[PDB]
């Protein structure tokens, strides 16, 4: 008892701009063999390709529901059992980190947020939480906070009584040693499924007001969306089980090459896989906050997003090489 960090790769399909220009892919996926092959240069007539094996692989045709049913539901269940799980998204801007985590809405109001097929991890997860706990006989309370880092300043994106210019501050919990205390960050209680949306949307709004202030805010900022569940399960025979589960959904700043947290994460990951005594957790806010998610007592997953365009070959390969090194990181949950 321990468990490796599981890494999945998700290629995005071509957009219309790429299709109208008869875009040809330099990427291939074999979910069955769990491999991703990349045409590192040359022709489809004859070429050289680089292959990588990950814990899971999802090609361009993969829909949100697929990702949720495969990687998220199983991790949500662990969370409901009373554990800590963290999921990430890593990749160059434009590859789908935000689609994956939050997703979007189908045009012309064709749908309600609960059935929108374009929904990503965050909302589908908040919807199931109520769907699975209200079902059985469990007393629970759910909580959410959306913390984001920009050039090492922390921003609270869900306090509708504050503005965002205000940075919050970080301190170490004298209680837990692999933890920090973020003074003032608000924790919004989601009383029921029909409250989930406005809460998200509000964060959407505060965010667009963050984009006006900070340059490239959506590309250079790290987003940590946390949902905390307090459950008091009473079995049918009548036993009381008091659990506390926490899930962190992190949308990292684009990997494309200033960002102290991005650089540190890579250095922390290097130390962990190279079994180096000192792990530079403290050299960045992101890594101190999420210290337990990297060689800690939390179940971690990294979803690496990539592009199929030949224009992004170089960045696509850095992302794979990076994600592939992560696989060797060891975590001990209980
Ligand atoms: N898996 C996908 N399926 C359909 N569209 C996608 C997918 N991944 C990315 N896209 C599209 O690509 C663009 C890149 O989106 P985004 O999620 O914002 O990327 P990033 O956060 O990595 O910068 C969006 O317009 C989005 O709709
Ligand atoms: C607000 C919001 C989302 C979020 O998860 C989110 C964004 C910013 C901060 C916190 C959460 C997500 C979404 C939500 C519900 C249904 C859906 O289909 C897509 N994507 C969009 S477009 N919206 C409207
Ligand atoms: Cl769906
Ligand atoms: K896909
Ligand atoms: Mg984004």
């Amino acid at each position: 008892k321990g468990k490796n960090i599981q890494v999945v790769v998700r290629c995005r399909p071509f957009n219309l701009a790429e299709r109208k220009a008869s875009a040809h892919s330099i990427v291939e996926c074999d979910p069955v063999r769990k491999e991703v092959s990349v045409r590192t240069g040359g022709l489809a007539d004859k070429s050289s390709r680089k292959t990588y094996t990950f814990d899971m692989v999802f090609g361009a045709s993969t829909k949100q529901i697929d990702v949720y049913r495969s990687v998220v539901c199983p991790i949500l269940d662990e969370v409901i059992m009373g554990y800590n799980c963290t999921i990430f998204a890593y990749g160059q801007t434009g590859t789908g980190k935000t689609f994956t985590m939050e997703g979007e809405r189908s045009p012309n109001e064709e749908y309600t947020w609960e059935e929108d097929p374009l929904a990503g991890i965050i909302p589908r997860t908040l919807h199931q939480i109520f769907e699975k706990l209200t079902d059985n006989g469990t007393e629970f309370s759910v909580k959410v906070s959306l913390l984001e880092i920009y050039n090492e300043e922390l921003f609270d994106l869900l306090n509708p009584s504050s503005d965002v210019s205000e940075r919050l501050q970080m301190f170490d919990d004298p209680r837990n040693k692999r933890g920090v205390i973020i003074k003032g960050l608000e924790e919004i209680t989601v009383h029921n499924k029909d409250e989930v949306y406005q809460i998200l949307e509000k964060g959407a709004a505060k965010r667009t007001t963050a984009a006006t202030l900070m340059n490239a805010y959506s590309s250079r900022s790290h987003s940590v969306f946390s949902v905390t569940i307090h459950m008091k399960e009473t079995t049918i025979d009548g036993e009381e089980l008091v659990k506390i589960g926490k899930l962190n959904l992190v949308d990292l700043a684009g990997s494309e090459n200033i960002n102290q947290s991005l650089l540190t994460l890579g250095r922390v990951i290097t130390a962990l896989v190279e079994r180096t005594p000192h792990v530079p957790y403290r050299e960045s806010k992101l890594t101190r906050i999420l210290q337990d998610s990297l060689g800690g007592r939390t179940r971690t997953s990294i979803i690496a997003t990539i592009s199929p365009a030949s224009l992004n070959l170089e960045e696509t390969l850095s992302t794979l090489e990076y994600a592939h090194r992560a696989k060797n990181i060891l975590n001990k949950p209980e």
